[PDB]
Formats: C-alpha cells, sequence, structure tokens
C-alpha cells in the first residue's frame, strides 16, 4: 500500500469496526465453542481486525438488522432462498397454522408431500419427485440414481460449478486435463473419491468431444446450467448439444437447479433453455425458508428410489428392483417443510408469470444503471446477471469494495452471490445504486482505482 | 401356509385394509409423483394388498392420528427425534415466539449458535461444536475432519451399524474379512467410495487385533457405541480398549451418537460408558423436531473446520491452516433450528437427571413386563433395550407381527426401532403391553406360533 492507501484503510477500519463491534465481539467470544468455516471469511493478517461475519438479530422483507442495530438492504437473501423477501405473509401464516393444528409428526409418511410433488410436476415438467434434507444431499442422491440406473460409475462435472459438499463432487481438474481423474479440492477428501470424477471446462467445445467420446462409460454429466459464479455465461448451444450427446449415449443429464430453480422462472433453467434433463436437483427457494433438497426427473432414473411403480388388485411388482439403490433420511418430508413448500408453490402458481417478469426486470434495471455508471465514470467494475441473481466483476480489491457496501447498509455475504427479491422496492434499488456510487467515489479518493 | 393360516391371513388383510384404506389410497395416488423408498416396506406379492405406509394427519404427546382418523400410541417417535413426545409445550412456544419476533434470516451468522454450542459443551464435554443439516451430513463431515487432521484415508466401521447415507459408509465387508476393502451396499454406490472403508465385527475381540495390526494407517474408527439394530449389545470393555488403542495410534475415535446422544442421558453414550471420543456426531433429538446434525469433539480434530482459533489484539492466526478442509451449507445454523435446539438444551439442563431416570425406568418396566409375558406364555419373542430405545427379537414372522401391532393402534415404522418418550403415560404403557399380548393371542389362534 501507498501511504495514501494505508491512511485511508486505517481510517476506514476504525469506522467499520466501531459500527459492527458487536458482531466482532460475538465472533471472538464464540469462535472456539462454535466451530464454523465462515469465521475465516476474507482473512488477511494486516486487516484481521475487520475479518468477521455480520451477526443478524432481525429481518423483514428486503431488510436485515444486525446485533449492533444497523439496518441493511439485504441482497444476500438467504443465499438465494428468500425469493419473496424475509417473512412473506404466506410463509408466516403457514408457521402460525402449524402451532394450532396438532401437526402430524416425523415417522409416518406425509399427508402433504403428495400435493407438493404434484405441484412441482405442474411447475417444472419432471415426472417423479423425491425429498431430502439439503441441496448437498439431493446432489449426492442424484449421482447415486444415475449410477444405479446406468450401471456405470464415471461422472463429469464442470470446473467452476458448485454442487454442494458431497465428497464425490469436491475435486479440481487434473494437471493433464481431458478425461483423467480429479484431484481432491482440500485435505480430508481421499483420492479414491475422485477416481470416478472428471472435471471439464464449461462451454469449451472440446469438452463436448470428451463427453461424446466417453460415451457409454459415463453414468452422468452433472451441469450447473448457469453457474452462480458466472451468471453471464448462459451457453444454450452448449447445453442443447450436451442434451443431444447424453440422450444418444444413455448418460444421465443432471441439471443442478438449486439456485436457478423457481428463480429465473417457474420452470427454472430447463424452461428458460427449453431443455429437459433426466434428473434435476432443487433446493433453496423451494423450502420456503425451511431446509430442503429435492431430486426429481424421469422415471427411468427416479425408479431406482422405489424400484418403480405398481398397482393394487393385480400381479404387478416393482420392475426396476434390481437397480434400486439405498436412500433414507430422518428429516425427509418434514411436516412443516412440506407445508412451507406447498405455500410457495401455491403462491407462485397463483401469481403467474408476472411475478418473474417484474422481478427479472427490476434486476435488469439495477444491472443496467450500475453498468452505465461504471462506463460513464470509467470504473473497472461490471455487473453480470441471470434473472434475479447478479454479481460484481472487478479488478479493484473485491474484499475492500464489499466492506464498503456492507458499511453503507447493503448486506453482501462473503460468497458474493447477490439476489433481488419481490420485496425490494424502487427506493431499495436506488439505495443500492447510491451505495455503490459512493463506494467508487471513496475508493477513488483513497487511491484504490 | 396351512389352510388355517391362509384363512387367518385373508381375514386379517381384509380388516387391516378396511381400517387403513385411506393410507392405501393416498399411497396409490401419490406413488408415481412422490418417489419414496418407504413405499416398498415389507412388500410381498402374496399380501401386497396391505403393503403401504401409514399416512399421518395429526399428533400430540404420545399419540398420532392417521388420515383415516385412527388413533395410535406412537412408539416410533420421529425415529427417535421426539424424546418429549409430539409438540412439547416448550417447543410449541419457540415456534410461536418465532412468528411474532421478526426472526433473523439465513445469510448472516447466527446470534444464538454460540449459546447452543456452549450448552452442548456443558452437557457432553466436547470442546468445539459445528452445525450441519442432517446426521448423514454430520457423519460425512466427521470423516473428512478425521482424514484432514490425520492425513490418512482408511476408516473402520462395524457391520450392523447405521451411519446415514453418505456413500463412503454404505458398504458390506469384503468377502475376505479382516483389513480388506468393503464392497458397495447397493447399486449406484461405486467401488471407489469403498476402497478407503473397512467393515469389522462389532464386539469381537479379534476386530481390535485387526485394528491394532493396522497401526498408524487408520484415519478413524467410526463406532455406533450401541447399535440401534442391537440395543442389548453394550460392550463397555470393547469400547474402553478401542479408545485406548486409537489414542495411542493417533487415530480418530468417532462415536456416532445421533440416536444415543441426549437419549440414554444428558451426556449420551460417552457419559454412560465414561469414554471421551475424539469426534462425536449428534442429531435427531438435538434439533427439537427441526432437522439437525452436529459434529463436535476435540480441537485437534475440529480445528480442520476453521483452521483453529485466534484472538483480536495480537498476531495470532489459524495455526492448522494447512489441514483446513472444505465445508459449507446453506441451511447451517438455521434461525428456527438453533432456537429449538436451545430450548431442548435449556429444558434438559433444568429438568436434570431424574428426567432420564424416570424415562429409562419406564422403558425397563415395559421391557420386563413383555419379557415376563413372553416367558410365561412360552412365546419365542424377546425384548432388548438401551435406555428408552427398544426392539422386539423374534423367530415369528416379524412383518406379520408388526402389521398386528399397527392394526391395534401402536405405531411402529418399518425400521422397527422403538422409543418411549417422556409423554408416554401409565395408560399408554399398559395399552402397548395389551396390544402385544392380544397380538400373540391372535397369532397363536391363527396358527402362527
Ligand atoms: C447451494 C447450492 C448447492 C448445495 O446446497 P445446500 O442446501 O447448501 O447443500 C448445490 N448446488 C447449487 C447449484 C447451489 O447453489
Ligand atoms: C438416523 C441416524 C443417522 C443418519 O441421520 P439422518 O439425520 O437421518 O441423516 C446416522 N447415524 C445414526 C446412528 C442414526 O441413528
Amino acid at each position: 500500500y501507498t501511504p495514501q492507501q494505508r491512511q485511508y484503510l486505517e481510517s476506514f477500519i476504525e469506522k467499520y469496526v466501531d459500527k459492527t463491534k458487536g458482531s466482532k465481539q460475538y465472533t471472538d467470544e464464540t469462535r472456539f465453542a462454535h466451530a464454523n468455516n465462515r469465521n475465516l471469511s476474507s482473512f488477511r493478517s494486516y486487516w484481521k481486525e475487520m475479518v468477521y461475519p455480520i451477526i443478524a438479530e432481525r429481518s423483514d422483507g428486503s431488510r436485515m438488522w444486525d446485533i449492533d442495530g444497523n439496518e441493511y438492504i439485504d441482497i444476500t437473501m438467504g443465499f438465494g432462498v428468500n425469493l419473496f423477501g424475509h417473512h412473506p405473509s404466506f410463509i408466516t401464516q403457514t408457521v402460525v397454522d402449524s402451532t394450532h393444528s396438532a401437526l402430524p409428526p416425523l415417522g409416518p409418511m406425509s399427508n402433504v408431500a403428495g400435493e407438493v410433488a404434484d405441484r412441482i410436476r405442474a411447475c417444472t415438467g419432471v415426472e417423479r419427485v423425491a425429498f431430502y434434507n439439503s441441496g448437498t444431499e439431493a446432489v449426492m442422491v442424484a449421482l447415486r440414481l444415475a449410477r444405479a440406473a446406468t450401471g456405470r460409475t464415471k461422472v463429469v462435472v464442470f470446473a467452476g460449478s458448485y454442487h454442494g459438499t458431497f465428497d464425490g463432487v469436491l475435486g479440481v481438474a487434473n494437471t493433464k486435463g481431458g478425461a483423467e481423474p480429479a484431484n481432491p479440492l482440500a485435505p480430508g477428501i481421499p483420492q479414491s473419491f475422485m477416481n470416478d470424477l472428471i472435471i471439464l471446462h464449461y462451454n469449451h467445445p472440446d469438452s463436448l468431444d470428451v463427453i461424446r467420446n466417453l460415451g457409454n462409460e459415463l453414468a452422468a454429466v452433472l451441469v450447473e446450467p448457469v453457474q452462480s459464479r458466472r451468471p453471464d455465461l448462459q451457453p444454450e448451444s452448449f447445453l442443447k448439444e450436451l442434451r443431444a450427446i447424453t440422450q444418444q449415449s444413455g448418460t444421465a443429464l443432471i441439471m443442478d437447479e438449486i439456485i436457478t430453480g423457481f428463480r429465473i422462472g417457474l420452470g427454472g433453467a430447463q424452461e428458460w433453455f427449453d431443455i429437459q434433463a433426466d434428473l434435476v436437483t432443487y433446493g433453496k427457494i423451494i423450502g420456503g425458508g425451511q431446509p430442503l433438497g429435492i431430486v426429481a426427473g424421469k422415471a427411468e432414473f427416479m425408479n431406482t428410489i422405489d424400484g418403480g411403480t405398481w398397482q393394487y388388485g393385480d400381479d404387478s411388482y416393482p420392475t426396476d428392483e434390481a437397480k434400486r439403490t439405498f436412500v433414507a433420511g430422518t428429516f425427509n418430508t418434514h411436516p412443516l417443510t412440506m407445508r412451507m413448500s406447498l405455500a410457495v408453490l401455491r403462491y407462485l402458481q397463483a401469481e403467474g408469470e408476472t411475478l418473474y417478469e417484474r422481478l427479472n426486470q427490476k434486476t435488469t434495471y439495477l444491472v443496467d444503471q450500475l453498468n452505465s455508471y461504471f462506463e460513464q465514470s470509467q470504473v473497472p467494475i461490471r455487473m453480470v446477471q441471470f434473472g434475479s441473481l447478479f454479481r460484481f466483476v472487478s479488478s479493484v480489491d473485491n474484499d475492500l469494495f464489499f466492506y464498503h457496501l456492507n458499511y453503507k447498509g447493503v448486506y453482501v455475504w462473503e460468497g458474493r452471490n447477490c439476489f433481488l427479491s419481490t420485496a425490494h422496492t424502487s427506493d431499495d434499488i436506488a439505495y443500492i445504486i447510491q451505495a455503490v456510487q459512493e463506494t467508487v467515489k471513496d475508493l477513488r479518493r483513497g487511491g484504490f482505482i
């Protein structure tokens, strides 16, 4: 740092820590007892004094309040969960109803999950629907179903995708590239968990050749249709060709829609690109704020959950029993979660396409205004977008930029996926725009352009 | 079947189906759209007309009502989640509080997880606590932490244990026993996920020899201290030796307390056997009815989550950073879940040891009564027990026996782990005994002894 930059940083740190001193003290006091990876976010030794997560006390609509009483316009929105803002009326009413109703328990099967599955079919075109406890679990199950249905083991995923924390997806590409096995992402992940994993470049044509030439050996291609980390990469022709290749080879095309599902539109990315996957994973929005992961798709693959359907009154039996895999789960189809998922689906189906048109348009406005400002002021920042997911792209110190946004009342978690919600008003969008402009001005004054 | 047995079975199926015809119809009408392995429970082609799960509509205390309006004394209790029965007052109050408080959102870190971790440390003696979304996730993380801390890969589990649905624990012992690699439990689980897994006999003294002769090669021994499947096997000496062995070899002892934790007593199986593991997994009870899985244990192993603890005001830093692994999770430390967990811990800590003494004594009474009845009536059935967990062991057709119990209004899920709760009354226990005795008398009269 130049002296001018050092002087600015020291003054900013003092004001930042004073504003969020309670989050700092809570983090330091609980760090040992409560082990959490997020207590390392953007750690650097020379500014370790402002390296701590923001601790929340309250939320409502587009707003979050921290334990220092600071108010934020929230563009984290529960990592993408809170499409409708915090505590939408129909979610709150669902919880209120559950306190008065002698809610059925875990143990017996759910009396609501059937209608949830029906409405997911109506919204998305999937054939069969299964319920688990996180997006991570849903991805793990989806891979198992593809392998069980096909009798194969090898799976392709794309570099820069995120698919949860199942060890079988936690790899990085081989030194030699191609169809060679992955290496572990981190300590504690054994090489054996990488032997059936292949990581390829997304939207590189030669990846389509590797997959084509791998052919009948691949149990699945697992794709994040729009990768959250690069919202602007929307490779329709790559995805359509991937669909044609895997269909011909009998390989499961698994689309990870844990973010794009129920966000870009009611039918998710499948509907946006008009591509029907074999298996899809859903999560985040679809639980209504409750934890949820879903695997859904074509019977040819989903039959490995129950061995396939059959009827009463005849001699039918599960015809896919020889390919049925092992699945389970204590908290599957939780009674409150199923009622919240039902409330989300009821609301989305009643509100119709205009909900998404208005929300996507509101995000396009935010992205367009900021990109014009960056161009007008010659700032090396750019907004990228897919629907109501958006991100900042910059060569300025990203960590320093986001500390300013958070300081100015715009809450951005460390992973930096940003979302608008149906609860974000015109006033809120203007506030975000102003906070970004003041941040550019401040960093310019500090010598950080 | 003899004609006596055949006619009895035909009559039983007719009355069973008539009593639960709504659950049959709901299962039939939702089977395709809602894919769920539990729909295959106790399938046999010759009695398929009564093959369907019970669909629940209501619950309260020790009771559950199905969608036909039939009332049950529930001894499934959420697969062991519901230590206090359904809707204990302090849990309902937590849900009520959450609807009028503007709960903090997902996104920012939790303002309550510190106290939850502190109380778990006070209850169990663990040093550090981390929160994930299912017991399955907790076990998967715990294995990763042990592998990261030790730099080793191979893990021992014991046959007949259950540790969730992470593919890395879903194996059967090698056809040659001993220290050979496991094989997949089911289709869809690749052999690569088995190569770092070893499956040994539980409580056989030679299993400790095989572990001994493996030396420093094991990242961990994962043990279900009492296996849910065999509650009577409580091998204290075997566990004490297993602790001493792994301690000397620097191998992680991971105790899976997802069932025994907070059930046998406040400190779990660790407190019952007076053994301190390196890592422990909790789940089920500790979420208060919300989904939850926890990995906790000694800093030497838990430090792989955040790199180890540090302080503001000095030059300290994460000192285990080279061994830090990868963990994440959208729904970690969910605001409602953390508050329910806090409510469970506060209630347990206030109520004290007599809560467990009464509940364990109640279960012992039920077990002793039934075993006395079986002995006096010369019936080949026995009860086994660990605390408030109990199971039936019988050479009589188990599925037929349990169809009778369910028909008589005692709810037993297909997995047959049974539980009492603090809500089971004197009337409830007597009705459970009566249902079992009538079941034996009906079966004897039908020719099934
Ligand atoms: C968040 C996410 C996951 C993992 O979901 P969890 O519920 O956090 O396990 C997987 N895939 C994608 C695309 C996601 O955005
Ligand atoms: C239920 C259970 C698990 C898995 O827990 P889920 O929350 O269902 O994933 C793991 N281990 C043991 C001992 C259990 O009883």
